[PDB]
């Protein structure tokens, strides 16, 4: 019953799912973590929906159902997002770091309002400020997977190329630290204005210096470190995942800053210490992990879903949310275009500018995936309190859980064609 | 309290413990392993043996402290036994299947009722039959990790250090199915004498098959699968840690032995369905995967260990144990003796031979290592029944330990002294 040694199953069933997706899923518009999505909504639907009695493999998905919510953060986002932050080149950033950083900052303290407020004035379910501007600053959250995904299957220019993709590299990291501030203010504080610029100055202001630390500690010894490459490539491990645990537990602040100023280092120093035997080996063990680590997410995203919605159809029949995700679409467009619009005047002033095709092509590119779903479950998983309850934490998975499916399809193949009309 | 993210300090600690055992350690004649268990053994004495709160540390070893016997089965022994299986040279081993084969099944066969005959003759304990072979056929069992170290640490022979390598390939392979026997017939089965042949027909014999059709169907998948590296990796993962739970899970089998098979199947008949990209890389992740598996065995058994024997020096301040283990050892060696001698006959006019300086070599050198104690760290968790109680099972992991350490801190100095004493 529920034996521990099922949620092994897991690890080597949802694994296979996404291998053969992304066998199936290869030339075709539609990328594999859309089909893994569905995939875990139909089977969460047979396990809670139908209650039917599946084994195994039930034994596996009540497991992992269970999984703790900061657990799910510290075992996948670092997972998620260290391949991002250590296969990013540094000479293609020096000479954009600030068409960057307005891009990326300024980028989603907008991007939040703008769609936030929206969904405040829109939304009939009886939202608040904090609670609402939560899930504006989760969603405003890009995967920095599927955009490379993408700007490297299509052809395009390596520096709009590097636009897109060093745009999402910080935007899930100015996500959430919006996310968490709102997030704290829902659970367990109030609309202090007053102490947000002591929580911003606590956190990313001293989990940057934390990662950094590590960071240089870790070349250093790295550098002591002779030839030998399994040291290195666990070591990276032991750096990166306990760099996250000393941020986000001993120091309250966002490890997931940690874990990405830490891949920052790396990419910008991986020639002093790390040798060409290990560059062609741990460039492929970490795509692995984010590949694990992403197929594991959009799964058990699927799975809680299911778990949220589908305990008697207690969400899924009701007409409030099904016609209301589309409204947060169109919402997320205008956002994305209020936030290119507002920014031009010192975007195409700043870096290496930005032509009309350009701009057509980084809107309508903002692709959605794991980290906003991850977010999604770690508020979800944290629900059932006085002021985050079942009627939210389930509503902001519902939300997040079609719009990452919304933007990673139908945002994907427009893309693809206007990029094909658009000649460039 | 007890959060289970802690348990990912653990993770982040061990994992950089090892890193400086393995620094330090590096030229020295005692491994790693003797360091990262005295390492264990001082934290969990510093935890349970003087009840210290050391915080968040504490919590991490609690929280890998309840692993479960099956879940402490399905995650590092597949892990800790791929590497080795994968990284087999076959063309070095056809040429010596008749001298692996008469130095692992009877190799084995024969070194455990020679251990077991003494132990239950001299260990006054109480001790029954079926528990004392139980010893004799787990701690029996030696790791290649450790013997391939020396073997390839200087200089040896071509002659030598694949018979050695060959036998604790399969030492580990046949020290598990006369381990899982005896702990089945003490559980809950009798002495019944068709019992044993069912058990042998069904176990390693589905499980040897079982291995062979997802190793089939993996090199299938692989020759349909086109470049990509990370998708190979994972399917590897996917295969391995699957291929177990359907064969133990599943089967009623010994996984231990399905994961063994898929590593001999990959190491012979898949080299040209990988590319060339992917021997760089999955022979540098697997060798990290049981670096991380080992070295988390040899802590974890440290920390198990402690919180048996100190709970209140229940046994430690006993003089029954501390005393005996040394007979244990020598009972080893005389073992060791007495299964190269017997053998010896039909050993040296089969495949290679066996010159006297080459034999004594390879008595002498029966290296104890992390298979065996994770088979009494099992063992242990699985105990307090009226079969075995707490006591015998803390018994079996402290027994496992001594012999573990010792032989891996003298057998080891001592075989390397000898080898340059006896002009090899």
């Amino acid at each position: 019953e529920s034996s521990p040694v099922d949620a092994v199953l897991f690890v080597g069933m949802s694994l296979v799912l996404g291998i053969a997706s992304r066998h199936l899923l290869r030339g075709t518009r539609v990328p594999y973590t859309v089909a893994l999505l569905v995939i875990g909504i139909a089977l969460g639907s047979l396990e809670y929906g139908a209650k039917h009695n599946l084994g195994k493999i039930g034994h596996g998905i009540r497991i992992w159902n269970e999984i703790d919510p900061e657990l799910l953060l510290a075992v996948f986002l670092p997972a998620l997002l260290f391949e991002s932050s250590f296969s990013m080149e540094v000479h293609q950033i020096k000479r954009c770091l600030g068409q960057m950083v307005l891009l990326a900052v300024p980028g989603v303290l907008i991007s939040t309002a703008c769609l936030g407020s929206l969904v405040k004035v829109t939304f009939p379910y009886e939202w608040d400020w904090k609670t609402s501007l939560l899930l504006g600053g989760l969603l405003s959250a890009t995967d920095p997977v599927a955009v490379v995904a993408l700007l490297k299957e299509l052809g395009a220019s390596k520096k709009l190329s590097t636009i897109i993709e060093g745009e999402s590299l910080m935007n899930d990291g100015t996500a959430i630290v919006v996310f968490q501030l709102f997030l704290k203010m829902a659970m367990g504080q109030n609309s202090d204005w007053s102490s947000i610029i002591k929580f911003l100055l606590k956190v990313a202001l001293g989990a940057v210096g934390i990662g950094l630390a590590f960071g240089i500690a870790s070349v250093i010894w790295l550098k002591f470190i002779f030839n030998d490459t399994v040291i290195e490539i666990t070591l990276t491990i032991a750096v990166s995942y306990f760099a996250y645990y000393t941020a986000q537990e001993w120091a309250g602040a966002s490890g997931v800053l940690t874990v990405m100023t830490l891949g920052m280092f790396y990419a910008a120093f991986a020639r002093t210490a790390f040798k060409g035997d290990s560059q062609k080996s741990l460039h492929h063990f970490w795509e692995m992990v984010a590949y694990i680590a992403n197929t594991l997410i959009f799964i058990l995203s699927g799975v809680v879903i299911a778990e949220g919605i589908l305990d008697s159809d207690k969400i899924a029949y009701q007409g409030n949310s099904w016609r209301f995700l589309f409204l947060l679409y169109v919402y997320i467009q205008l956002s994305r275009v209020v936030v290119v619009g507002v920014l031009y005047p010192l975007l195409c002033r700043f870096g290496y500018g930005l032509d009309w095709k350009e701009s057509i092509i980084l809107v309508w590119s903002g692709l959605r995936g794991a980290v906003a779903l991850a977010l999604s479950l770690s508020v979800k998983q944290s629900s059932g309190n006085s002021h985050i309850s079942k009627e939210t934490g389930t509503l902001f998975l519902f939300f997040t859980g079609g719009i990452v499916f919304l933007t990673l399809i139908v945002n994907g193949s427009t893309t693809q064609f206007v990029l094909r009309l658009l000649r460039m």
